[PDB]
């Protein structure tokens, strides 16, 4: 039993990463098979962020204007290409650490795993989810652009995030490992700011499951509710409305704990009307929404 | 900015996780060099887990009895021996993975990563503190058992944390790596009960500096105390009193803010006494005490 903010081992993805140096710019890269991935603003200078033309900045570049170093060995620069904000270093050497992987471009409300690199160093491992307003809120100093989030399924790692910059508020943003951003952000400094956020209602509503799976169950009532009624409750309190496919995707905790979804909506309801009172849930005393039914499934026990 | 449960980067212990099977009891070890280390427990019965003789157990054991499997490898056993409740199993194989390593015996207080695995296998991290009852608010699961919790520091491992079993309140108990419990438990399958847990003060002072360094100072005021007045409503709370050690090391932290500690125990008194009165700190609506100084100063930038 017990339920904790759970990543994934990061061991995988550890062996991938390296050190990308363009000028006195420095920032981690992800080395996969020949070819090293990372911010295409390492080719920018500290004037040259306010406002790149990367086109303009890139023609300017050679191979040997790169330095990519994996440990103290230095890698060889072959080649290299821009792709949207990622910039691709060919290297003579193929990774021999390289996992099964693929490239996923995830939707908000999912989570995944960051692994915080320094100068090509790993240094921490955490969860983070994709906020609706398409930032996360990290943890990141300078130096970390180029780390990377991800989930692991049976020795597949799929990469979904590379880090590129912190906002004025100081969230994060980054791009897919095709380097489109999430969200309506661009690589250049100025200030940017994401939409309001709000409540990712599916992860809340997984993670009640979660606490009643753990035999934490002072929170439910004998109510129930509409899908339409409940969305009603989730715009005043700025919560995402709750859709049928996401009513689906709970399916099997509602199965396994014998509470159908539209009942612990109603508990729901009841939370954010009435507060917690002083009581919490699973260790929390506010509602945790960066638990996916996926993450809660994996974490806990098949039998309640 | 940001602040995360942050663990290790587990990869230097994923390479030593091992399956352990003696008859039809399977768990973790873990591989380092040419020793596999599991609880003892392994070489138990369901019905022997009631009231073990171990000494009796063991010696009706032979190596052939022993099971380990690194991957779909299996591993020979050369040799056994009991230390405490670690089994030691001796393999005709050293690991080539095994890192620069030390086992630790820690204190309360302290925190680690834990390496969650089933059958040899690793499938998350997660952070964790040594309670000042001995007990862990672990995430585990049957077959989780021989579970490693770990810290690095320069690509050295310091192994702290062996998990042997889950209590009737679903904590959980567990070893040094040398078998050595923490806290008064036993291995063997009664329902033991952990003392009554007290908050641990210091981490939740280096939570509080942890999120001035990030800009939050709603909580602060312009008094302080003295370290007796404070430790009285330390006992009020169930709070660790607080220690000259402990003000010394939150000096660095101190220094960094410029709040010195017993001014910040002015601050917590003050929330110990009033609530959050709904606001929060680092994204929490309770004090959190799973961070140490070591922790904060890891995580957050040098610079206020
Ligand atoms: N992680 C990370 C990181 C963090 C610190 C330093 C360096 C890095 C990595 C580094 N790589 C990077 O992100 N630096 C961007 C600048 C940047 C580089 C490159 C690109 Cl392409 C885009 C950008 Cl925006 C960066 O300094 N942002 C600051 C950070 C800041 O002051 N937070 C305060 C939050 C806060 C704290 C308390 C209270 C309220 C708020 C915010 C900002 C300021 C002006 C601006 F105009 C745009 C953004
Ligand atoms: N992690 C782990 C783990 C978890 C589940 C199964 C298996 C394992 C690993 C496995 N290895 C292991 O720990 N099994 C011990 C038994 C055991 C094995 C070997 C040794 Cl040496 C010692 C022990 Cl005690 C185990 O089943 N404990 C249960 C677990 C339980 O029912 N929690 C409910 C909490 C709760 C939930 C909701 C509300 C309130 C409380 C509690 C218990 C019950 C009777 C008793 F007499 C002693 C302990
Ligand atoms: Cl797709
Ligand atoms: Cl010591």
């Amino acid at each position: 039993s017990g339920f904790r903010k759970m990543a994934f081992p990061s061991g995988k993805v550890e062996g991938c990463m390296v050190q990308v140096t363009c000028g006195t710019t420095t920032l981690n890269g992800l080395w996969l098979d020949d070819v090293v991935y990372c911010p295409r603003h390492v080719i920018c200078t500290s004037e040259d962020m306010l406002n790149p033309n990367y086109e303009d900045l890139l023609i300017r570049k050679s191979n040997h204007n790169f330095l990519v170093q994996a440990g103290n060995v230095q890698l060889r620069v072959i080649g290299h290409s821009m792709q949207n904000c990622v910039l691709k270093l060919k290297v003579d050497t193929a990774n021999p650490k390289t996992p099964k992987y693929k490239f996923v471009r995830i939707q908000p409300g999912q989570t995944f795993s960051v692994l915080a690199c320094y100068n090509g160093s790993p240094s921490g491992v955490y969860q983070c989810a994709m906020r609706p307003n398409f930032t996360i809120k990290g943890s990141f100093l300078n130096g970390s652009c180029g780390s990377v989030g991800f989930n692991i399924d049976y020795d597949c790692v799929s990469f979904c995030y590379m880090h590129h910059m912190e906002l004025p508020t100081g969230v994060h943003a980054g791009t897919d490992l095709e380097g489109n951003f999430y969200g309506p952000f661009v690589d250049r400094q100025t200030a940017q700011a994401a939409g309001t956020d709000t409540t990712i209602t599916v992860n809340v509503l997984a993670w009640l499951y979660a606490a009643v799976i753990n035999g934490d169950r002072w929170f439910l009532n004998r109510f129930t509710t509409t899908l339409n009624d409940f969305n009603l409750v989730a715009m005043k309190y700025n919560y995402e409305p709750l859709t049928q496919d996401h009513v689906d995707i709970l399916g099997p905790l509602s199965a396994q704990t014998g509470i159908a979804v539209l009942d612990m909506c109603a508990s729901l309801k009841e939370l954010l009307q009435n507060g917690m009172n002083g009581r919490t849930i699973l260790g929390s005393a506010l509602l945790e929404d960066e638990f996916t039914p996926f993450d809660v499934v994996r974490q806990c026990s098949g039998v309640t």
